[PDB]
Protein backbone atom coordinates (compact mmCIF):
# COMPACT_ATOMS: atom_id res chain seq x y z
CA UNK A 1 0.00 0.00 0.00
CA UNK A 2 1.18 3.40 -0.91
CA UNK A 3 -0.93 6.30 0.28
CA UNK A 4 -1.66 9.99 -1.49
CA UNK A 5 -2.24 12.77 0.00
CA UNK A 6 -5.82 12.48 2.14
CA UNK A 7 -8.81 14.65 0.66
CA UNK A 8 -11.45 16.24 3.32
CA UNK A 9 -14.81 17.62 2.33
CA UNK A 10 -17.22 17.65 -0.17
CA UNK A 11 -15.32 19.49 -2.67
CA UNK A 12 -13.17 18.84 -5.57
CA UNK A 13 -9.66 16.61 -5.33
CA UNK A 14 -6.96 15.93 -7.77
CA UNK A 15 -3.57 14.03 -7.90
CA UNK A 16 -0.60 13.99 -9.41
CA UNK A 17 2.85 12.28 -8.78
CA UNK A 18 4.18 15.13 -6.82
CA UNK A 19 1.19 14.57 -4.05
CA UNK A 20 0.50 10.87 -4.81
CA UNK A 21 3.34 8.49 -4.10
CA UNK A 22 1.75 5.82 -6.02
CA UNK A 23 2.14 7.14 -9.99
CA UNK A 24 5.28 6.67 -11.80
CA UNK A 25 7.43 9.58 -11.45
CA UNK A 26 11.12 9.64 -12.66
CA UNK A 27 13.64 11.92 -10.62
CA UNK A 28 16.54 11.70 -13.46
CA UNK A 29 14.26 13.36 -16.22
CA UNK A 30 11.71 15.03 -13.54
CA UNK A 31 9.01 13.70 -15.73
CA UNK A 32 5.32 12.36 -14.75
CA UNK A 33 1.93 12.07 -16.45
CA UNK A 34 -0.66 11.07 -14.62
CA UNK A 35 -3.57 12.63 -12.45
CA UNK A 36 -6.66 11.59 -10.87
CA UNK A 37 -9.68 14.09 -10.05
CA UNK A 38 -12.88 13.88 -7.85
CA UNK A 39 -15.72 16.15 -9.01
CA UNK A 40 -19.11 17.44 -8.58
CA UNK A 41 -20.17 15.05 -5.31
CA UNK A 42 -23.47 14.87 -3.97
CA UNK A 43 -22.31 14.24 -0.63
CA UNK A 44 -20.49 11.30 -1.06
CA UNK A 45 -21.69 10.09 -4.10
CA UNK A 46 -19.87 10.88 -7.08
CA UNK A 47 -21.41 11.35 -10.42
CA UNK A 48 -21.01 9.12 -13.60
CA UNK A 49 -18.21 11.16 -14.97
CA UNK A 50 -16.85 12.25 -12.16
CA UNK A 51 -13.82 10.10 -11.39
CA UNK A 52 -11.40 10.96 -13.94
CA UNK A 53 -7.84 9.10 -14.29
CA UNK A 54 -5.66 11.19 -17.09
CA UNK A 55 -2.49 10.42 -18.76
CA UNK A 56 -0.59 12.51 -21.47
CA UNK A 57 2.72 11.15 -23.10
CA UNK A 58 5.89 12.85 -22.28
CA UNK A 59 9.35 13.23 -23.57
CA UNK A 60 12.73 12.76 -22.11
CA UNK A 61 16.44 12.23 -22.98
CA UNK A 62 17.95 8.62 -23.82
CA UNK A 63 20.43 7.71 -21.30
CA UNK A 64 22.72 8.26 -24.08
CA UNK A 65 22.59 11.56 -24.66
CA UNK A 66 23.89 12.80 -28.14
CA UNK A 67 21.80 15.20 -30.42
CA UNK A 68 24.65 15.44 -33.15
CA UNK A 69 24.05 11.73 -33.10
CA UNK A 70 20.44 11.59 -33.34
CA UNK A 71 20.08 10.79 -30.08
CA UNK A 72 17.83 13.42 -28.19
CA UNK A 73 14.21 12.09 -26.40
CA UNK A 74 11.66 9.11 -26.36
CA UNK A 75 8.64 9.28 -25.24
CA UNK A 76 6.97 7.76 -21.91
CA UNK A 77 3.77 7.08 -20.06
CA UNK A 78 2.48 6.23 -16.88
CA UNK A 79 -0.40 3.84 -17.37
CA UNK A 80 -2.27 3.03 -14.10
CA UNK A 81 1.22 3.46 -11.49
CA UNK A 82 3.45 1.44 -14.38
CA UNK A 83 6.26 2.93 -16.76
CA UNK A 84 4.96 2.37 -20.37
CA UNK A 85 6.92 3.59 -24.01
CA UNK A 86 4.49 4.76 -26.37
CA UNK A 87 5.11 2.70 -29.94
CA UNK A 88 4.67 6.29 -31.71
CA UNK A 89 5.35 9.55 -29.54
CA UNK A 90 2.48 11.40 -30.55
CA UNK A 91 -0.46 8.29 -29.78
CA UNK A 92 -0.93 6.87 -26.10
CA UNK A 93 -3.25 4.15 -27.72
CA UNK A 94 -0.30 1.53 -28.24
CA UNK A 95 2.36 0.75 -25.54
CA UNK A 96 4.76 -1.21 -24.85
CA UNK A 97 7.67 -1.88 -21.51
CA UNK A 98 11.17 -0.38 -21.41
CA UNK A 99 13.74 -3.71 -21.37
CA UNK A 100 17.06 -0.84 -21.21
CA UNK A 101 18.06 2.71 -21.83
CA UNK A 102 21.34 2.49 -21.51
CA UNK A 103 25.13 4.39 -21.74
CA UNK A 104 27.14 1.67 -20.25
CA UNK A 105 29.92 0.48 -22.39
CA UNK A 106 30.13 -3.04 -23.58
CA UNK A 107 31.95 -5.12 -25.48
CA UNK A 108 31.39 -7.75 -28.28
CA UNK A 109 33.67 -10.13 -29.69
CA UNK A 110 32.90 -11.44 -33.17
CA UNK A 111 31.66 -14.89 -31.45
CA UNK A 112 30.03 -13.79 -28.63
CA UNK A 113 26.61 -12.33 -27.51
CA UNK A 114 25.22 -9.75 -25.46
CA UNK A 115 21.95 -11.05 -23.57
CA UNK A 116 19.46 -7.54 -23.28
CA UNK A 117 16.77 -8.79 -21.03
CA UNK A 118 13.42 -11.09 -21.43
CA UNK A 119 15.08 -13.06 -24.25
CA UNK A 120 16.31 -10.36 -26.48
CA UNK A 121 20.16 -10.43 -27.65
CA UNK A 122 22.59 -9.00 -30.21
CA UNK A 123 24.98 -11.27 -31.89
CA UNK A 124 28.82 -10.19 -33.50
CA UNK A 125 30.03 -11.50 -36.46
CA UNK A 126 32.69 -10.35 -38.72
CA UNK A 127 32.03 -10.30 -42.99
CA UNK A 128 33.64 -8.78 -45.50
CA UNK A 129 31.60 -6.24 -47.34
CA UNK A 130 34.65 -3.86 -48.91
CA UNK A 131 36.87 -5.44 -46.75
CA UNK A 132 36.64 -6.48 -43.24
CA UNK A 133 33.65 -5.61 -41.10
CA UNK A 134 31.72 -6.32 -37.99
CA UNK A 135 28.24 -8.06 -38.29
CA UNK A 136 25.20 -7.05 -35.39
CA UNK A 137 22.33 -9.16 -35.51
CA UNK A 138 19.24 -8.38 -32.97
CA UNK A 139 17.54 -11.65 -32.24
CA UNK A 140 15.06 -12.69 -30.06
CA UNK A 141 14.24 -16.05 -27.98
CA UNK A 142 15.93 -17.64 -30.92
CA UNK A 143 14.58 -15.83 -33.68
CA UNK A 144 16.30 -13.20 -36.39
CA UNK A 145 15.04 -10.18 -36.86
CA UNK A 146 17.39 -7.19 -38.20
CA UNK A 147 21.18 -6.74 -39.03
CA UNK A 148 23.72 -3.93 -39.84
CA UNK A 149 27.04 -3.83 -41.03
CA UNK A 150 29.72 -0.95 -39.44
CA UNK A 151 27.36 4.93 -36.15
CA UNK A 152 23.63 5.11 -34.77
CA UNK A 153 21.89 1.83 -35.82
CA UNK A 154 18.06 1.09 -35.35
CA UNK A 155 15.78 -1.14 -36.01
CA UNK A 156 12.14 -0.43 -37.68
CA UNK A 157 10.25 -3.06 -36.98
CA UNK A 158 6.43 -3.64 -39.22
CA UNK A 159 3.73 -4.97 -37.63
CA UNK A 160 4.05 -3.56 -34.18
CA UNK A 161 0.36 -3.08 -32.77
CA UNK A 162 -0.54 -3.03 -36.12
CA UNK A 163 1.61 -0.59 -36.66
CA UNK A 164 4.59 0.09 -39.19
CA UNK A 165 8.26 1.83 -39.53
CA UNK A 166 8.15 1.48 -35.26
CA UNK A 167 12.13 1.60 -34.09
CA UNK A 168 12.12 -0.81 -31.38
CA UNK A 169 16.19 -0.62 -30.59
CA UNK A 170 18.82 1.99 -30.62
CA UNK A 171 22.20 1.19 -30.50
CA UNK A 172 25.55 3.79 -30.87
CA UNK A 173 29.06 2.18 -31.41
CA UNK A 174 32.04 3.97 -30.02
CA UNK A 175 34.81 2.00 -31.88
CA UNK A 176 35.82 -1.58 -33.48
CA UNK A 177 38.88 -3.03 -32.45
CA UNK A 178 40.85 -5.39 -34.46
CA UNK A 179 35.18 -6.67 -30.59
CA UNK A 180 33.07 -3.37 -31.07
CA UNK A 181 32.05 -0.67 -27.97
CA UNK A 182 28.73 -0.01 -27.68
CA UNK A 183 27.56 3.20 -25.60
CA UNK A 184 23.99 3.80 -26.39
CA UNK A 185 21.63 1.01 -26.41
CA UNK A 186 17.46 1.09 -25.93
CA UNK A 187 15.08 -1.68 -26.36
CA UNK A 188 11.45 -1.96 -26.13
CA UNK A 189 9.79 -5.27 -25.56
CA UNK A 190 7.36 -5.20 -28.63
CA UNK A 191 6.72 -8.81 -28.41
CA UNK A 192 4.49 -8.33 -25.68
CA UNK A 193 3.33 -4.75 -26.54
CA UNK A 194 -0.33 -3.62 -25.81
CA UNK A 195 -3.24 -1.71 -27.24
CA UNK A 196 -6.05 0.62 -25.36
CA UNK A 197 -9.19 0.63 -26.94
CA UNK A 198 -12.46 2.52 -26.34
CA UNK A 199 -14.31 -0.60 -25.31
CA UNK A 200 -11.73 -1.37 -22.46
CA UNK A 201 -13.03 -1.46 -19.18
CA UNK A 202 -10.50 -1.01 -16.21
CA UNK A 203 -12.43 -1.74 -12.98
CA UNK A 204 -14.74 1.21 -12.68
CA UNK A 205 -13.02 3.27 -14.59
CA UNK A 206 -15.16 1.64 -17.86
CA UNK A 207 -15.63 4.89 -20.19
CA UNK A 208 -12.21 5.25 -22.16
CA UNK A 209 -11.70 7.98 -24.11
CA UNK A 210 -8.62 8.34 -26.70
CA UNK A 211 -7.43 11.59 -27.58
CA UNK A 212 -4.30 11.31 -29.79
CA UNK A 213 -1.16 11.93 -26.83
CA UNK A 214 -3.77 11.64 -23.72
CA UNK A 215 -5.46 8.88 -22.73
CA UNK A 216 -9.21 9.77 -20.11
CA UNK A 217 -10.70 7.24 -18.35
CA UNK A 218 -13.74 7.77 -16.46
CA UNK A 219 -16.56 6.41 -14.34
CA UNK A 220 -19.77 5.08 -16.28
CA UNK A 221 -21.59 4.39 -13.57
CA UNK A 222 -22.20 6.28 -9.74
CA UNK A 223 -19.12 5.53 -7.56
CA UNK A 224 -19.99 5.96 -3.62
CA UNK A 225 -17.52 6.76 -0.87
CA UNK A 226 -18.63 4.77 1.28
CA UNK A 227 -17.48 5.24 4.68
CA UNK A 228 -15.07 3.03 7.03
CA UNK A 229 -14.44 1.55 4.16
CA UNK A 230 -12.41 0.49 1.04
CA UNK A 231 -13.14 0.69 -1.93
CA UNK A 232 -11.51 -0.22 -5.74
CA UNK A 233 -11.16 2.25 -8.26
CA UNK A 234 -9.46 0.05 -10.61
CA UNK A 235 -5.87 -1.74 -11.89
CA UNK A 236 -4.70 -1.49 -8.18
CA UNK A 237 -6.00 1.72 -6.98
CA UNK A 238 -8.27 1.75 -4.21
CA UNK A 239 -9.73 4.79 -2.04
CA UNK A 240 -9.61 4.28 1.73
CA UNK A 241 -12.29 6.25 3.25
CA UNK A 242 -12.57 7.27 6.94
CA UNK A 243 -14.96 6.23 9.08
CA UNK A 244 -16.23 9.59 10.40
CA UNK A 245 -19.69 10.70 10.64
CA UNK A 246 -22.00 11.59 7.46
CA UNK A 247 -21.22 15.46 8.44
CA UNK A 248 -17.63 14.81 7.09
CA UNK A 249 -15.88 13.17 4.15
CA UNK A 250 -11.98 11.58 4.26
CA UNK A 251 -10.38 9.54 1.75
CA UNK A 252 -7.15 8.87 0.04
CA UNK A 253 -5.93 7.28 -3.11
CA UNK A 254 -4.04 4.22 -2.95
CA UNK A 255 -2.18 1.94 -4.56
CA UNK A 256 -1.59 -1.76 -4.36
CA UNK B 1 10.16 1.59 -1.80
CA UNK B 2 7.53 4.61 -0.66
CA UNK B 3 8.72 8.36 -1.86
CA UNK B 4 7.74 11.28 -0.39
CA UNK B 5 7.62 14.89 -2.81
CA UNK B 6 10.63 16.07 -4.45
CA UNK B 7 12.68 18.63 -3.38
CA UNK B 8 14.43 20.76 -5.71
CA UNK B 9 17.33 23.71 -5.13
CA UNK B 10 19.55 24.17 -2.46
CA UNK B 11 16.81 25.52 -0.01
CA UNK B 12 15.41 24.69 2.89
CA UNK B 13 13.05 21.18 2.56
CA UNK B 14 10.38 19.93 5.42
CA UNK B 15 8.22 16.00 5.27
CA UNK B 16 5.11 15.58 7.14
CA UNK B 17 2.73 12.64 7.09
CA UNK B 18 0.75 14.62 4.08
CA UNK B 19 4.03 15.04 1.66
CA UNK B 20 5.60 11.40 2.56
CA UNK B 21 3.40 8.49 2.44
CA UNK B 22 6.38 6.74 4.36
CA UNK B 23 5.56 8.08 7.46
CA UNK B 24 2.57 7.17 9.75
CA UNK B 25 -0.76 8.46 9.71
CA UNK B 26 -4.45 7.33 10.67
CA UNK B 27 -7.10 8.18 8.54
CA UNK B 28 -9.90 7.60 10.88
CA UNK B 29 -8.30 10.07 13.70
CA UNK B 30 -6.59 11.78 11.23
CA UNK B 31 -3.59 11.91 13.03
CA UNK B 32 0.34 11.80 12.13
CA UNK B 33 3.41 12.92 14.53
CA UNK B 34 6.70 12.67 11.93
CA UNK B 35 8.81 15.40 10.15
CA UNK B 36 11.74 15.57 8.21
CA UNK B 37 13.98 18.82 7.41
CA UNK B 38 16.91 19.60 5.52
CA UNK B 39 18.39 23.06 6.49
CA UNK B 40 21.77 24.83 6.12
CA UNK B 41 22.61 23.09 2.71
CA UNK B 42 26.38 23.88 1.38
CA UNK B 43 26.09 23.04 -1.97
CA UNK B 44 24.41 19.62 -1.52
CA UNK B 45 26.33 19.09 1.56
CA UNK B 46 24.36 19.22 4.80
CA UNK B 47 26.17 19.99 8.12
CA UNK B 48 26.05 19.00 11.39
CA UNK B 49 22.27 19.24 12.91
CA UNK B 50 21.17 20.22 9.48
CA UNK B 51 19.31 17.03 9.11
CA UNK B 52 16.28 16.81 11.32
CA UNK B 53 13.91 13.77 12.48
CA UNK B 54 11.01 14.32 14.77
CA UNK B 55 8.18 13.08 16.71
CA UNK B 56 6.18 14.46 19.06
CA UNK B 57 2.55 12.47 20.85
CA UNK B 58 -0.63 13.19 19.57
CA UNK B 59 -3.67 11.64 21.19
CA UNK B 60 -7.02 9.48 19.45
CA UNK B 61 -9.94 8.34 20.94
CA UNK B 62 -10.17 4.76 21.54
CA UNK B 63 -12.22 2.81 18.93
CA UNK B 64 -14.62 2.64 21.65
CA UNK B 65 -15.12 5.75 22.64
CA UNK B 66 -17.29 6.41 25.92
CA UNK B 67 -15.78 9.47 27.82
CA UNK B 68 -19.13 8.70 30.83
CA UNK B 69 -17.70 5.52 30.75
CA UNK B 70 -13.50 6.83 31.09
CA UNK B 71 -12.31 5.78 27.52
CA UNK B 72 -11.40 9.28 26.03
CA UNK B 73 -8.02 9.36 24.11
CA UNK B 74 -4.93 7.46 24.44
CA UNK B 75 -1.30 8.18 22.69
CA UNK B 76 0.44 7.73 19.60
CA UNK B 77 3.64 8.44 18.05
CA UNK B 78 4.80 7.41 14.59
CA UNK B 79 8.68 6.28 15.00
CA UNK B 80 10.47 5.88 12.02
CA UNK B 81 7.34 5.22 9.89
CA UNK B 82 5.95 2.58 12.59
CA UNK B 83 2.89 3.47 14.87
CA UNK B 84 4.01 3.06 19.08
CA UNK B 85 2.34 3.99 22.08
CA UNK B 86 4.20 5.56 24.42
CA UNK B 87 3.47 3.91 27.88
CA UNK B 88 2.88 7.03 29.13
CA UNK B 89 1.05 9.89 27.34
CA UNK B 90 3.76 12.65 28.28
CA UNK B 91 6.54 11.06 27.66
CA UNK B 92 8.21 10.25 24.08
CA UNK B 93 10.76 8.41 25.43
CA UNK B 94 9.32 4.96 26.40
CA UNK B 95 6.85 3.16 24.01
CA UNK B 96 5.48 -0.27 22.90
CA UNK B 97 3.45 -1.64 19.98
CA UNK B 98 -0.13 -1.80 19.92
CA UNK B 99 -1.91 -5.33 19.68
CA UNK B 100 -5.74 -4.64 19.87
CA UNK B 101 -7.89 -1.39 19.54
CA UNK B 102 -11.14 -2.64 19.36
CA UNK B 103 -15.02 -1.89 19.71
CA UNK B 104 -16.46 -5.35 18.80
CA UNK B 105 -18.40 -7.12 20.75
CA UNK B 106 -17.28 -11.14 21.80
CA UNK B 107 -18.13 -13.18 24.38
CA UNK B 108 -16.70 -15.54 26.53
CA UNK B 109 -18.13 -18.35 28.27
CA UNK B 110 -17.33 -19.12 31.72
CA UNK B 111 -14.92 -22.35 30.87
CA UNK B 112 -13.24 -20.04 27.77
CA UNK B 113 -10.83 -18.46 26.80
CA UNK B 114 -10.06 -15.07 24.12
CA UNK B 115 -6.52 -15.13 22.47
CA UNK B 116 -6.00 -11.24 21.97
CA UNK B 117 -3.00 -11.83 19.72
CA UNK B 118 0.80 -12.43 20.37
CA UNK B 119 0.36 -14.82 23.27
CA UNK B 120 -2.18 -12.15 25.12
CA UNK B 121 -5.34 -13.96 26.74
CA UNK B 122 -8.77 -13.49 28.75
CA UNK B 123 -10.22 -16.34 30.33
CA UNK B 124 -13.40 -16.81 32.07
CA UNK B 125 -14.26 -18.31 35.10
CA UNK B 126 -16.93 -18.47 37.86
CA UNK B 127 -16.61 -17.53 41.23
CA UNK B 128 -18.51 -17.03 44.52
CA UNK B 129 -17.98 -13.15 45.61
CA UNK B 130 -21.11 -12.16 47.90
CA UNK B 131 -22.91 -14.53 45.35
CA UNK B 132 -22.53 -15.71 41.64
CA UNK B 133 -19.37 -13.45 40.00
CA UNK B 134 -17.78 -13.83 36.55
CA UNK B 135 -13.40 -13.88 37.27
CA UNK B 136 -11.82 -13.04 34.01
CA UNK B 137 -8.00 -13.99 34.25
CA UNK B 138 -5.29 -11.74 32.05
CA UNK B 139 -2.53 -13.95 31.13
CA UNK B 140 0.48 -13.72 29.06
CA UNK B 141 1.94 -17.25 27.16
CA UNK B 142 1.26 -18.79 30.19
CA UNK B 143 1.76 -16.65 32.96
CA UNK B 144 -0.77 -15.07 35.42
CA UNK B 145 -0.95 -10.92 35.32
CA UNK B 146 -4.04 -9.61 37.04
CA UNK B 147 -7.77 -9.87 37.93
CA UNK B 148 -11.19 -8.46 38.35
CA UNK B 149 -14.59 -9.45 39.02
CA UNK B 150 -17.70 -8.43 37.64
CA UNK B 151 -17.98 -1.43 33.99
CA UNK B 152 -14.25 -0.88 33.14
CA UNK B 153 -11.38 -2.85 33.94
CA UNK B 154 -7.96 -1.37 33.99
CA UNK B 155 -4.72 -3.33 34.25
CA UNK B 156 -2.38 -1.34 35.79
CA UNK B 157 1.51 -3.06 36.13
CA UNK B 158 5.01 -2.27 37.50
CA UNK B 159 8.60 -2.29 35.98
CA UNK B 160 7.16 -1.74 32.09
CA UNK B 161 10.81 -0.21 30.88
CA UNK B 162 11.49 0.97 34.63
CA UNK B 163 7.89 2.80 35.11
CA UNK B 164 5.16 2.16 37.25
CA UNK B 165 1.42 2.50 37.08
CA UNK B 166 1.27 1.54 33.16
CA UNK B 167 -1.89 0.82 31.83
CA UNK B 168 -1.48 -1.94 29.50
CA UNK B 169 -4.85 -3.44 29.16
CA UNK B 170 -8.59 -1.83 29.25
CA UNK B 171 -11.62 -4.34 29.18
CA UNK B 172 -15.55 -2.65 29.35
CA UNK B 173 -18.04 -5.17 29.95
CA UNK B 174 -21.78 -4.45 27.85
CA UNK B 175 -23.51 -7.27 30.17
CA UNK B 176 -22.98 -10.36 32.61
CA UNK B 177 -26.36 -13.37 31.48
CA UNK B 178 -26.69 -16.48 33.68
CA UNK B 179 -20.93 -15.84 30.05
CA UNK B 180 -19.80 -12.13 29.72
CA UNK B 181 -20.53 -9.81 26.53
CA UNK B 182 -16.72 -7.39 25.82
CA UNK B 183 -17.49 -4.43 23.83
CA UNK B 184 -13.79 -2.13 24.47
CA UNK B 185 -10.67 -4.25 24.00
CA UNK B 186 -7.28 -1.99 24.31
CA UNK B 187 -3.83 -3.86 24.72
CA UNK B 188 -0.60 -3.20 24.30
CA UNK B 189 2.62 -5.25 24.01
CA UNK B 190 4.04 -4.22 27.18
CA UNK B 191 6.17 -7.45 27.26
CA UNK B 192 8.48 -6.56 24.17
CA UNK B 193 8.51 -2.81 24.93
CA UNK B 194 11.61 -0.47 24.39
CA UNK B 195 13.31 2.77 25.91
CA UNK B 196 15.00 5.57 23.50
CA UNK B 197 18.17 6.79 24.91
CA UNK B 198 20.32 10.37 24.62
CA UNK B 199 22.96 7.38 23.69
CA UNK B 200 21.14 5.48 20.68
CA UNK B 201 21.85 5.73 17.27
CA UNK B 202 19.90 5.10 14.19
CA UNK B 203 21.77 4.97 10.96
CA UNK B 204 23.47 8.76 10.64
CA UNK B 205 20.88 10.41 12.59
CA UNK B 206 22.85 9.75 15.40
CA UNK B 207 21.93 12.42 17.99
CA UNK B 208 18.96 11.92 19.94
CA UNK B 209 17.71 14.64 21.73
CA UNK B 210 14.70 13.44 24.23
CA UNK B 211 12.25 16.80 25.07
CA UNK B 212 9.59 14.95 26.79
CA UNK B 213 6.76 14.62 24.36
CA UNK B 214 8.77 14.82 21.31
CA UNK B 215 12.10 13.19 20.07
CA UNK B 216 14.16 15.03 17.68
CA UNK B 217 16.96 13.09 16.22
CA UNK B 218 19.83 14.71 13.85
CA UNK B 219 23.16 14.13 11.65
CA UNK B 220 26.17 14.69 14.38
CA UNK B 221 28.47 14.35 11.02
CA UNK B 222 28.00 15.97 7.68
CA UNK B 223 25.69 14.31 5.09
CA UNK B 224 26.34 14.59 1.68
CA UNK B 225 23.45 14.46 -0.86
CA UNK B 226 25.83 12.68 -3.57
CA UNK B 227 24.13 13.17 -7.61
CA UNK B 228 23.15 9.91 -9.36
CA UNK B 229 22.98 7.93 -6.19
CA UNK B 230 20.70 6.65 -3.01
CA UNK B 231 21.91 7.47 0.36
CA UNK B 232 20.92 5.82 3.71
CA UNK B 233 19.55 8.35 6.63
CA UNK B 234 18.52 5.68 8.79
CA UNK B 235 16.15 2.86 10.09
CA UNK B 236 14.34 1.92 6.14
CA UNK B 237 14.64 5.72 5.21
CA UNK B 238 16.30 6.80 2.66
CA UNK B 239 17.18 10.04 -0.10
CA UNK B 240 17.05 9.23 -3.61
CA UNK B 241 19.33 11.97 -5.40
CA UNK B 242 19.04 12.12 -9.14
CA UNK B 243 21.77 12.36 -11.92
CA UNK B 244 22.12 16.51 -12.69
CA UNK B 245 24.88 18.45 -12.82
CA UNK B 246 25.96 20.54 -10.05
CA UNK B 247 24.08 23.22 -11.41
CA UNK B 248 21.17 21.51 -9.34
CA UNK B 249 20.16 19.18 -6.74
CA UNK B 250 16.93 17.15 -6.64
CA UNK B 251 16.07 14.47 -4.24
CA UNK B 252 13.54 13.04 -2.37
CA UNK B 253 13.05 10.83 0.93
CA UNK B 254 12.17 7.24 0.76
CA UNK B 255 11.22 4.41 3.25
CA UNK B 256 11.77 0.77 2.36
Amino acid sequence: EIRGQVASGFGDQSWDASSFAGFYYDIDDNVSTETLTVSDLDGNVIPEGGLVYTTTIADVDFEYYNPDAGWDQYPVMGFFAEEYIPINPDKADKIAKLVLDSDDKYTIRTGEMLDLGEGYAIEAKQVDVDGEKVWLEFTKDGEFVDDEIINTWDVELDDIEDEDDVVVLKVHVNQVFQIAQIEGLWLIDYANAMTIESDDEFGNLDDVSIDGDTLKISNEDTFTLTRDSEEEIGEGMYFMIADTSSSDLRYYPYVE
